[PDB]
């Protein structure tokens, strides 16, 4: 039952893959892992094959490997990335070192859609509808994506959308620093490690993305964390008394209280020309108090999506057992857990 593998070196990396994958072409490397595009002869699909870099190099990296695999094996939804395959060339746990993941090859992401194309309001409705449908699913499993931004959303020629890679390993400090797209969609409460936070951080991200689709420009293109905060508070207003209570870092409170009080702006005067319903939705997403932000299931029922909303076709997820997150194991234990997950993988049907 084990398939036959063949080897080849591409840009100083050995790839050993099942024969079913053909015409491997390097596509990139850095998000630690090399990625090749290939043709999968068994499904007829163009696929991206990611070879993980040093998956069990430390406890941290081994747990991260486990976490990514568990998450990708769970996601089964039209608007979310899933796993077509996962494999290793090893024939036993004792020689298990390398892990390859396989998913659908995506073309365009939303960034180059917003940069290269004029979207109508109908396109904005459809794109945002699909992000919220996918996010309803994700959140119903008690998973937080954490890294929703246009480059993480694949969009095909029919404007059909998929949410791609989850924020799994926290980004390094340096890659969130300065004038960088990496931070522009992040919710204020997690911009610094200064509050604990919920699923609705992803809803803030969606509001930022929706605003950019509507204007064609970044809503909060901050030059650093503090510049970005000031852009945010200028739009949504400074926190009142109700909300300053709920903040618990004293140092955060203390900086926040140094700021001059600003009222919430009028969104109809920021988003000139936009559908009044879109503006209404944005006001419900872009709220500082994260307890009061609209949820994805709530947002799907908003009147802006009246032409796409179907309550019998917005599925929720099977339960996702995340108890491993609180568990402490050695490298070889994490690794053996990963091996069982590779070995038990069962592919999606061609129907
Ligand atoms: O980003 C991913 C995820 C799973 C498989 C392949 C790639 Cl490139």
């Amino acid at each position: 039952e084990r398939p036959t593998f063949y080897r080849q070196e591409l840009n100083k990396t050995i790839w050993e893959v099942p024969e079913r994958y053909q015409n491997l072409s390097p596509v990139g490397s850095g998000a630690y892992g090399s990625v090749c595009a290939a043709f999968d002869t068994k499904t007829g699909l163009r696929v991206a094959v990611k070879k993980l870099s040093r998956p069990f190099q430390s406890i941290i990296h081994a747990k991260r490997t486990y976490r990514e695999l568990r998450l990708l094996k769970h996601m089964k939804h039209e608007n979310v990335i899933g796993l077509l395959d996962v494999f290793t060339p090893a024939r036993s746990l004792e020689e298990f070192n390398d892990v390859y993941l396989v998913t659908h090859l995506m073309g365009a992401d939303l960034n180059n859609i917003v940069k290269c194309q004029k979207l109508t309001d109908d396109h904005v409705q459809f794109l945002i509808y699909q992000i919220l449908r996918g996010l309803k699913y994700i959140h119903s499993a008690d998973i937080i994506h954490r890294d929703l931004k246009p480059s993480n959303l694949a969009v095909n020629e029919d404007c059909e959308l998929k949410i791609l890679d989850f924020g799994l390993a926290r980004h390094t400090d340096d890659e969130m620093t300065g004038y960088v797209a990496t931070r522009w969609y992040r919710a204020p409460e997690i911009m610094l490690n200064w509050m604990h936070y919920n699923q609705t951080v992803d809803i803030w991200s969606v509001g930022c993305i929706m605003a950019e689709l509507l204007t064609g420009r970044t809503l909060f293109p901050g030059t650093d964390h503090i510049d970005q905060l000031k852009l945010i508070l200028r739009l949504v207003g400074t926190p009142g008394a109700e909300l300053l209570k709920k903040i618990s870092s004293e140092s955060a409170r203390n900086y926040i209280q140094s700021l001059t009080q600003m009222p919430k702006m009028n969104f109809a005067n920021v988003f000139i020309g936009a559908n009044p319903l879109a503006v209404d939705l944005l006001e419900k997403m872009l709220v500082l108090d994260s307890d009061k932000r609209i949820t994805a299931a709530q947002a799907l029922a908003h009147a802006y999506f009246a032409q796409y909303h179907d309550p019998d076709d917005e599925p929720v997820a099977d339960p996702y057992d995340q108890s491993f997150e609180s568990r402490d194991l050695l490298i070889d234990e994490w690794k053996s857990l990963t091996y069982d997950e590779v070995i038990s993988f069962v592919p999606p049907p061609l129907d």
